[PDB]
């Protein structure tokens, strides 16, 4: 087993954990391709992926090798020799969620993956009920500000019928308007679906900050066009705690993260539609989506107005602007009372969620490059922990976009 | 042959130099070390090695497979069947330096790898004679500041000899005393070497900034201890442009970064002594070595200094002083007229490398998680690159420690 060292501290441990990671990842002892944005890309290997996956259930309530542990293994053996697949209990769902929240290599926030809301909408019938269990998560995890993770997990993937899918890559989503010039006004991460959006239908805004719509999909079914509730969008007004001007750039962003494109794998079974939310880490907001420069790019603009010698790269320019439009987050979440944490805060919890994880599971999967923050690195302590990254399931994948 | 995408720019680049990496890393399918510091820990062996260095050679000198080319090799073999080694010629030796560091992963600097001064101490006998060669090697590249990359390379290992080895970790290495009070004064990186420097004679200091003795070793001798000439070991005193208060503090830097406990591999030859020196890029001072927490660690300080509110992490009072000090620090060695680059400055030109090294090999052997800077990682281009690692020869390898 690979032994990780943490080189603030020398402590030494070794994951034991990642002996068991299932599917492949895409290095190899001739190169490491840990960087990739993209690693990855019927009836014996779903049983061995159910199997497993029932074991975990049942070692995670303390009842292994009980008899409902074996019963429950004989049942879904008749399931998926009956039907070529099977049904996961509720109580299954819920632990399959979380499990797979705690297994995301890529999420600094799995200090929390016991503390989920599952939401079984298994039973949804068409997109204007996906709305409607759209619209209750995103009220039940705002909470006006006091922001709970929850997940709503639609029907699985089955043979011979389309899939349910949110074609938004989240629920909470600003318009990109790819303007004439190649330009964009609003976000330049979502020029597709906003363009997308449009094509179906949508009247756009002209705005930095529109709320998209969303293209909801029920099975063997064009996408649907719904609008959010504007008081079910909470939004935060961006201002700095003293540079009086910064709310004069008119920034905002909003409280909710909901991930809405993954896949939710369990035990073998896939549900594409099984948006999740958490809150943010403010370095999401502050570093990466209003200052990388095929994002909302602002760096500039705010280092212009603090005055700062944008001519010369050896006055930091950059990193003095990004640490007070990082301030400016932090304050006006804290504010409006919207849930948020700073990436000081969010990577000591994941280093106390390392430990146990060791304890609990020998190990964690952790995706190093994407744990620690893209500001401030070093000044975390997650940058001088070693960490192991594979894959295990139940777990939280990409899949190609719909169209 | 692995894509390799930018995220900033959308462009697209296959490494097909990966395909002739010779060693394996620590990465598998089932699980990516990258993040791992050490990733990695006969006559037909060596040369199998020999020739294909010798290859390379003849290649990158457009002598490919020329009469010259053919003598090389027959040389090679004659001499390893007569002595069990080899010797490279003088223009090999300086080939394999330059592609020993432009085959780096971790060397953010290599756009510079063209440009080596390489200082053949093969005939070198007896650490008073590696001493001198050191001196003359810190004078030379030192340049009064204006830096200078050089290498010098003493007698490669070989059958039944000791080893040339330099104990320390760096040419420039400040002291680290512990107390039964625990903590350590100096830099805590040099408590091991400090603590054999004293069982070896040197009489310590009591400052945070005393320059150690150098501890040389001549094949089958003790190590030897040696004093620096202070005139030669240039040193910046820390200053800051406006809060006056920062020179107080009384910290200092060396100028010259000469890495002197690393192995430089040739043709399956080994030089287990061959300092290389370069020039700093700021964060490796003014981040980590002044700020991480097993360092000099003084965040703290200097944000008790800046009056920062320090009792809540969402202040980010870390960012902000962690800022100042690499502000310090740029400051200090301009105004000292000490080559230093900045972060943003030196991953540019990096990326600049990547695509001079795209056309002349097809790809680069890239370690993400050191070629991104330990602050401000976003903001600089190579944070939104793929990169693919790998290993080349010549390389710089680490090394077991001589003790
Ligand atoms: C409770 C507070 C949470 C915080 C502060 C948090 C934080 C983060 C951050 C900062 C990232 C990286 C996102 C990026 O850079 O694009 C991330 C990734 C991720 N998070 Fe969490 N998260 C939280 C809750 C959750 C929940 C509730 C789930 C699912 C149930 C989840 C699942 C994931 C997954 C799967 C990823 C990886 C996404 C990818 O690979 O692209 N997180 N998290
Ligand atoms: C000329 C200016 C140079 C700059 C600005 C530079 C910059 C850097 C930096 C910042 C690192 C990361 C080191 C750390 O974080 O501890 C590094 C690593 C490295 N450099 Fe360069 N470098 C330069 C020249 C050189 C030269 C001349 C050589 C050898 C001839 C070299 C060989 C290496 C190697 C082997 C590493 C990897 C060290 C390791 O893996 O531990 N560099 N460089
Ligand atoms: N898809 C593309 N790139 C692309 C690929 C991957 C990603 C990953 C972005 N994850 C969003 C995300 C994920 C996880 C967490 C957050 N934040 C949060 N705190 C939370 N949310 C939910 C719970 S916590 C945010 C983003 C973009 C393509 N672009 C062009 C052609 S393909
Ligand atoms: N040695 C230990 N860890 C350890 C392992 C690896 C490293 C890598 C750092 N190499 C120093 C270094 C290397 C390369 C570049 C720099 N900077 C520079 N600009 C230049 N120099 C020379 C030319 S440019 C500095 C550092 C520490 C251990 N600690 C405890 C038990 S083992
Ligand atoms: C190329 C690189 O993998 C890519 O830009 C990654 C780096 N680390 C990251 N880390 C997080 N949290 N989010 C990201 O989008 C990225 N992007
Ligand atoms: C654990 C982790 O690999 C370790 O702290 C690495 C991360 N990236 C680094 N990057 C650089 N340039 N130098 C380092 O020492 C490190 N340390
Ligand atoms: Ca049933
Ligand atoms: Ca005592
Ligand atoms: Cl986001
Ligand atoms: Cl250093
Ligand atoms: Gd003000
Ligand atoms: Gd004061
Ligand atoms: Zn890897």
């Amino acid at each position: 087993f690979p032994r990780v060292k943490n080189w603030e501290v020398g402590s030494i441990t070794y994951d034991t954990l990642s002996a068991q990671a299932q599917q492949d990842g895409p290095c190899t002892p001739r190169r490491c391709l840990g960087s990739l944005v993209f690693p990855r890309k019927a009836p014996e290997q779903l049983l061995s992926q159910a199997r497993d996956f029932i074991n975990q259930y049942y070692s995670s309530i303390k009842r292994s090798g009980s008899q409902a542990h074996e019963q429950r293994l004989q049942e879904v053996e008749a399931e998926v020799a009956a039907t070529g697949t099977y049904q996961l209990r509720e109580s299954e769902l819920v632990f399959g969620a979380k499990q797979a929240w705690r297994n995301a290599p890529r999420c600094v926030g799995r200090i929390q993956w016991g503390k989920l809301q599952v939401f079984d909408a298994r039973d949804c019938r068409s997109a204007q009920e996906m709305f409607t269990y759209i619209c209750n998560h995103i009220k039940y995890a705002t909470n006006r500000g006091n922001l709970r993770s929850a997940i709503t997990v639609f029907p699985q993937r089955c043979p011979g019928r389309g899939d349910f899918r949110i074609w938004n890559s989240q629920l909470v989503r600003y318009a990109g308007y790819r303007q004439q010039d190649g330009s964009v006004r609003g976000d330049p991460a979502n020029v597709e679906i906003t363009e997308l959006c449009i094509q179906h239908g949508w009247t756009p805004g002209n705005g930095r900050f529109d709320v998209l719509p969303l293209l909801l999909q029920a099975p063997d079914e064009p996408p649907e066009l719904f609008l959010l509730p504007p008081e079910l969008v909470l939004e935060v007004p961006l201002e700095h705690p003293t540079l009086e001007w910064f709310a004069a750039l008119g920034l905002r962003w909003y409280a909710l993260p909901a991930v809405s494109n993954m896949l939710l794998e369990i035990g073998g079974l896939e549900f594409p539609a099984a948006p999740f939310s958490g809150w943010y880490m403010s370095t999401e907001i502050g570093t990466r989506n209003l200052c990388d420069p095929h994002r909302y790019n602002i760096l500039e603009d705010v280092a212009v107005c603090m005055d700062l010698d944008t001519r010369t790269t050896s006055s930091l320019w950059k990193d003095k602007a990004a640490v007070e439009i990082n301030v400016a987050v932090l304050h006006s979440y804290q504010l409006a009372k919207v849930t948020i944490v700073d990436h000081h805060a969010a990577t000591a919890s994941f280093m106390k969620h390392l430990e146990n994880e060791q304890k609990a599971r020998g190990g964690c999967p952790a995706d190093w490059a994407w744990i620690v923050p893209p500001i401030s690195g070093s000044l975390t302590p997650v940058f001088h922990q070693e960490m192991v990254n594979y894959f295990l399931s139940p777990a939280f994948r990409y899949q190609p976009d719909p169209w």
